[PDB]
């Protein structure tokens, strides 16, 4: 069976990552935007739900995001989220809302010139810092070390930028997309190395075998075809305060 | 949902250099199949235990057309360079994407066309604008260029595309850029591409609407993407350049 979304609220699990969804507190209230706010506007818009937005607790990972909807927390969950293998195997996946790979970051000044050397055991396992419960992790194990946690683990994004700050690690991977924004507007010293990897998307994570399925999908994609995810982007994205 | 070992799947293709490639081969004649595609059947049935049936479409079928005969139980799953679509998710389901996709304007070599502004802006008539009919580049036309008119030179093949710009009937035409390349860098030497990618979009394995493997299918494709399987079929089947 399907149905429309129309009508029917919707628990949508979001988690923050600048500018995908963006905490601010003000006064005494937090406020949320970003482009993920903005793009559930749209589909609310063009689809009649109601959204009943939730902001995942501090240091929930990525796996604990999906975890938590798996386990009926949320609805849907809506961010710059991974498809992976192990993934799908306990939720579905929209259709993609955007391309994604990773880069390796670093302080300016550091010694490395890409994937070739944290292959080749040219930095110490524990000076790469590795984001728990994240798609980087999975690589990591897959590719570097051959199954051991032995990087330096991270809790979140805020503890990576702090530990390559303190010199503590010497790379971390980040998506692309939050690594462009993030080294050009925030961290002026921190940059970008090496070609890209780990070629992947991003999609509105769903329960498995989901009523509504059809209908997301289908707005995600006219959304598309239309320009608008593009737009999103350029409106969050393009933009460099750094020198 | 469970697992497919042993279950004979109708699987069909679409004929689509390097993805899908069909030879005729003579003593009697007979038919044999090659590419990307039928090397991803290979690695999908090791993964899952499937038995192929594979299927190829009668020639000009068109992309909309094998959606179509999937979504009528002509096929259980369809594997191509298939591009995910509103219109087409509307009426059958799509598998994570096996690939990333744009699509470019094809041109013959030397035709002063700088991009897609010119095709809006009158430079050339609709007439010699080439539009492969029941293909997401019909969609991009409509929607982007003539305001829903289908006033363009409509195609029925790649083939009918190729002959006729070369003939010098149409000016145009759209195509996906993997096959672009492709086409473009071994096949017709005298043909191009320009201006800026457009409409991008991803391939998908179709299936049909709430199929009951979606997810070990989805699983499967996800670990080939993962463990860098679809990146080696790619490198294997389009990194290639016969043009001087
Ligand atoms: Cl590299
Ligand atoms: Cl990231
Ligand atoms: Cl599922
Ligand atoms: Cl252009
Ligand atoms: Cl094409
Ligand atoms: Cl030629
Ligand atoms: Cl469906």
């Amino acid at each position: 069976g399907s149905a429309r979304l129309k009508g029917i609220t919707l628990r949508i699990g979001v988690i923050e990552s600048v500018p995908f969804t963006i905490v601010a507190n003000v006064i005494n209230t937090t406020k949320l935007t970003g482009y993920v706010l903005d793009l559930i506007e749209y589909l609310r818009d063009k689809m009649g739900f109601v959204a009943d937005v939730q902001l995942a607790p501090p240091n929930t990972s990525y796996t604990g995001l999906v975890l938590a909807l798996a386990n009926g927390d949320y609805d849907i969950a809506i961010g710059d989220i991974t498809v992976t293998s192990a993934r799908r195997e306990i939720v579905a996946f929209s259709n993609s809302i955007s391309d994604n790979s990773m880069r390796i970051l670093m302080r300016k000044g550091t010694l490395i010139d890409g994937m070739d050397d944290l292959k080749n055991g040219k930095i110490p396992y524990n000076r790469i810092g590795i984001r728990i419960g994240t798609a980087g992790e999975d690589y990591y194990l897959r590719e570097i070390s051959g199954g051991s946690r032995n990087f330096y683990p991270l809790k979140s994004r805020q503890e990576m930028y702090d530990s390559l700050l303190a010199g503590i690690i010497d790379v971390s991977f980040m998506d692309i997309g939050t690594a462009e924004y993030v080294t050009n507007n925030i961290y002026c010293n921190l940059t970008l190395v090496g070609e890209d990897f780990d070629k992947s998307t991003f999609g509105i994570v769903t329960p498995k075998e989901w009523l509504y399925a059809k209908d997301l999908d289908v707005n995600i994609l006219s959304l598309r075809e239309t320009g608008i995810l593009d737009n999103l982007k350029k409106k969050w994205f393009q933009t460099k305060a750094c020198p």
